[PDB]
């Protein structure tokens, strides 16, 4: 099976890790894996995917720098028998044959969930990630479904609800002073979206003196995040792992070369037609597991806390 890996832009960390994992595996499962790299550019990537069909690659993983302008270059690929598998984010509008990420909703819902553990009842701040992220939508819609019986049943009350612009920490900061001021600081729990507002927000909380105090969650496993965490200024974050997301990829992107069909999780929709989808389980990490998750992965060193 010869594999196409056109990944948008690796100039970057981002997607170095899932390069190596998803080759040293896809070969290991008997298959050639030819890679570019668009640098960020869309055209770039346009000519790089263009050229695999020109190599007469059997499937092409994508991972789209942007997933509303391959329609035509994916219909190209379905016309010549190449199977088309959506690395990480979904490609809009297209032919394609199968997407892998991991489960954003499921990741709200382990933030939500690690909160109400430890704070069954009391005054939670909602602080979502950019407004006009769609994964920032996922991640709250996993929360409030674990929210929702709290809330409506007048166990917790929810006193705030921002989306944090660009994901910017320092908007966090003043989105959590505002707060914190509007509620002359009675919070119990904020459920923030990811580690870097995260951070901003007990950056405010710190200030107040309540750092410790109020129950925070997070994404991502940052090592500043994992720090806190072991500090108890923050409750929790969300790993996922990369070796996780990357091997499954490549079992997947085989499978497809060899005419077979994956076994999906879901099937999400991408407007044209039904994509079949792999959700993979994200991570939850506590003070109690740093070790046995992160570290253990090689995500971070020991030596780093």
């Amino acid at each position: 099976v010869k594999i196409g890996m056109a990944i948008d832009d690796l100039r970057l960390e981002r997607w170095q890790k899932d390069r190596d994992i998803f080759v040293k595996k896809a070969e290991s499962l008997g298959a050639k894996v030819f890679v570019q790299s668009a640098n960020g550019n869309e055209e770039t990537q346009m000519s790089q995917i263009e050229n695999m069909i020109n190599r007469g690659v059997d499937v092409l993983v994508i991972i789209p720098y942007n997933g509303q302008v391959l329609s035509n270059v994916v219909k190209e690929a379905k016309q010549e028998g190449i199977k088309v598998l959506a690395y990480d984010r979904m490609i809009n509008d297209a032919d394609i044959d199968f997407y892998i990420s991991f489960d954003n909703e499921k990741v709200g819902e382990l933030q939500a969930k690690a909160l109400v553990d430890i704070v069954p009842q009391g005054n939670y701040f909602l602080m979502g990630g950019s407004p006009v992220d769609n994964n920032a939508k996922l991640f709250r819609a996993g929360q409030m479904k674990v929210l929702k019986p709290y809330v409506d049943s007048g166990k917790i009350k929810v006193v705030g609800d921002q989306w944090v612009d660009g994901w910017l920490p320092e908007n966090a900061l003043k989105i959590m002073e505002n707060a914190l001021t509007a509620n002359n600081n009675k919070i119990d729990a904020v459920v923030a979206s990811n580690d870097a507002t995260a951070g901003g927000a007990i950056q405010a909380l710190s200030a107040q003196g309540l750092s410790g105090k109020v129950a925070i969650s997070g994404q991502d496993a940052d090592l500043a995040g994992i720090k806190r965490i072991a500090a108890g200024t923050q409750t929790m974050t969300v790993y996922k792992p990369i070796t996780l997301l990357a091997n499954t990829a490549a079992e997947i992107a085989v499978e497809l070369g060899n005419g077979q069909e994956p076994k999906a999780d879901t099937t999400l929709n991408n407007g044209l037609k039904d994509v079949p989808s792999r959700l993979l389980t994200p991570i939850d990490v506590n003070k109690n597991n740093i070790k046995d998750t992160v570290i253990k992965d090689g995500f971070h060193k020991e030596s780093e806390l």
